[PDB]
């Protein structure tokens, strides 16, 4: 065995990490002989010199073994299915998409995690419902997809504990965007729900904005994945503004259910449906992509979505009273169950214009600010790409804790909108394309 | 203000930290905010994407005024100076020299420091003295300097404190052999002494191997120091091989009292006249290197610099009775007075041979792992290079508190031992080359 001021040596010099050297790191995590400043100095020597596929791999793993590996009765194998994200503004496609696979006959045992770097997490939207537990245990998850079909659970003592160390020291660290990282961050985490297909939405314009990294986060994912073997598939879309309305936690929980409903914006339905479809088409369990978006479709229209999502909640620890108030209420009824923050306060267009659009990375920014969890927290765009507004005419309703925006965190905001003088226009859709195992 | 998650992204991605950024980040470490993952984080960041010479000098006067500057009455002004190594094994150099220079009318307040890498620190040897205390304030170490002419000091909540906290986190991540870093450690502490002048002992062959890495790092010490108001001069010396006969703590101290009883190896008298006399010259109180030296060896050989020696441990803690004891004692006598280790194991040589050398790293190395702290650990050379031995005959004395050595850790030593087949020679002197600012 090796001791970890070597290991991390090897690694900052450009070498590359065997086998046993990987698990003696991660081991070491696991058990609290790796210090916090030994983690931070392998994790950003891991950032600058990379990881190659063979190391990917093994990290991945790694983490996986950390923790138990799931099992599942013979017969749901084929319905297993998950989808995971590289992370999106206002993203809150898995808390409808986890529940209406669920009422389309697939079992869906989401491990997911907090909040990672600027993007928001779904363990901490979800934890915005009053008496919502993320830590569940294998044999309390076999249950739970009894229940309702399917849940979303965070990382514990029992499942990937040693991503839940390394995530949550890679948030504060400036060790996010690192491709071998979040590779093995997400495939380890999926690898142990043990499915039998799982698609991976890679947003860009985002972790990278940079179109080119994407491409080459969503061959690694896919890539690692296949040689694991793990049918992955993973979409790119381009995420430059955010996705709905809504932006927080509690926010994106009221925004899930009005899609569940059957209403809500159209660029979140556009993604469920897409993402959704594709899912149920790499499972085999739609012949097209269509035929699976209208699966899906058919699911958030008929009410038995939400029927799904009402079973999970109780399931993992919401009053069921609680749980039928919410899934049955209306939206104000939704918003009065729910944490609100102490105070809003609306932000109002300078001058005439139409919106091209609000732009997500100053939005994420300052709303991490003012969320350093406090789960009432987060905005509310009340305009839409496309439309012609007024000078005067409130375009954001950001829901604070603290005191009144300072100067400063308001022009910061007020930068994120962007206007031209366009003529009026329809909001067009979302950009999506696959990217398969070659 | 910025947080430290930016700051970090700042140097990781190749840019140059401005000097608020330097200041917040430093400031942070003495609060507590830089959590440790974050400190590894920065430091492993630095290391690889290293720092230009505007931003090494913000760094060490950054260092330097998280603690109090040291003053002293104007009349000490000329005769205040510290002599410091970047590093060597069985290098106790700095316990005889500070001494033997308060002896020659100068005053030393050496602020210095514990194990670093795999070389050991001053503080760590004195420390075996039972009742010797490294933490004491400046109005204290006025009085240390009154009394005895000088003293050995660490960093602490007062002192350089920012410079304690990263050393630690340094010796553990493999960010040791940081140029900059090293430059702003040491340069930081000799700041706060307020000197007129500094000689910095640079090894190879140590924490740069390379001849080419020492150099750098000695012009870089003496340059970064010059910009600073620092008179500092450096001298290279190749140290493949360890000083004197001892390696340890306890072992250390008393061959450091055999130079002073103007006895003990040639190599570590020579070394430290060597040193001490380049400092006597470059402070201006001798005309050159060779009056210098013979100032500095006079002293080791009246019992002068003994004595100044007996009044600094005294006055730092170590029962009175205690510190006669130890400068009157026999060699016998002080090996009882100080910490022995539980047991002691000889190493016999494989075959007859003539000594080329011992090898100072794998040495260092395995006694880092049995010092694993533990004073009266250590090795003790019963051969010289240059002699000729038979099969059998003892060449290493281990002082270990475990058990006897494993296999492994013997063969560890084994290596060490360099034998060739020339015929026998008197061992040569080390090498010295000094650097002046330019
Ligand atoms: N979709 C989200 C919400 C916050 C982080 N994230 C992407 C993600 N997920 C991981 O599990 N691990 C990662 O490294 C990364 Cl990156
Ligand atoms: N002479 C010794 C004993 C252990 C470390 N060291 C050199 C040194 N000293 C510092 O103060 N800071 C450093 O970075 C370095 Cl490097």
């Amino acid at each position: 065995p090796k001791q970890l001021p070597e290991l991390i040596r090897m690694k900052r010099d450009g070498g590359r990490l065997s086998e046993a050297d990987i698990r003696g790191f991660v081991a070491a995590v696991v058990n609290g002989s790796a210090q916090g400043a030994q983690i931070g100095a392998m994790l950003m020597a891991i950032r600058l010199r990379g990881m190659d596929l063979e190391e990917t791999s093994v990290l991945t793993q790694a983490l996986a073994q950390s923790g138990q590996q799931l099992e599942w009765p013979e017969a749901w194998r084929q319905q297993l299915v998950d989808k995971h994200s590289t992370g999106g503004v206002g993203d809150k496609v898995s808390l409808v998409l986890a529940p209406a696979l669920a009422a389309c006959g697939c079992k869906v045992p989401m491990i997911s995690g907090r909040g990672l770097g600027h993007t928001g997490g779904t363990l901490d939207k979800l934890e915005s419902i009053p008496g919502f537990n993320v830590i569940q245990s294998p044999e309390q998850m076999q249950v739970l997809l009894d229940q309702a079909g399917c849940c979303i659970v965070g990382q514990s003592e029992q499942l990937v504990p040693a991503d839940g160390i390394l995530y949550a020291a890679r948030d504060v660290t400036a060790t996010v965007d690192s491709l071998p990282l979040i590779t093995a961050s997400i495939l380890s985490k999926k690898l142990v729900e043990g499915l039998s297909a799982l698609v991976v939405d890679v947003k860009f314009g985002a972790v990278f904005p940079n179109q080119e990294q994407a491409r080459e986060l969503a061959k690694t994912l896919v890539g690692v994945g296949a040689s694991l073997g793990l049918r992955v598939a993973a979409a790119l879309t381009a995420m430059d503004k955010p996705l709905g309305r809504c932006v927080g936690h509690a926010l994106e929980v009221e925004e899930a259910l009005l899609c569940m409903d059957g209403a809500g914006p159209p660029d979140l339905r556009d993604l469920v449906t897409t993402l959704g479809g594709a899912l149920l088409w790499l499972s085999g369990h739609a012949g097209t992509q269509a035929q699976g978006a209208a699966r899906v479709a058919a699911a958030l229209d008929d009410g038995s979505a939400l029927g799904r999502f009402e079973r999970m909640l109780a399931a993992q620890g919401v009053d069921p009273g609680l749980a039928r108030a919410l899934c049955s209420g209306s939206p104000a009824e939704r918003r009065q169950l729910l944490p609100r923050a102490r105070e809003q306060e609306e932000l109002l267009a300078p001058a005439d214009g139409t919106v091209e659009l609000v732009r997500a990375l100053p939005l994420a920014l300052v709303l991490h600010e003012l969320g350093a969890l406090r789960l009432g927290v987060g905005a509310e765009l009340l305009v839409d790409v496309g439309q012609r507004l007024r000078r005067g005419t409130p375009w954001l309703r950001v829901h604070r804790d603290g005191p009144a925006l300072s100067g400063p965190q308001s022009r910061a905001l007020q930068e994120a909108l962007v206007l031209s003088d366009r003529a009026p226009f329809a909001a067009p859709l979302p950009f999506a394309e696959l990217v398969l195992p070659p």
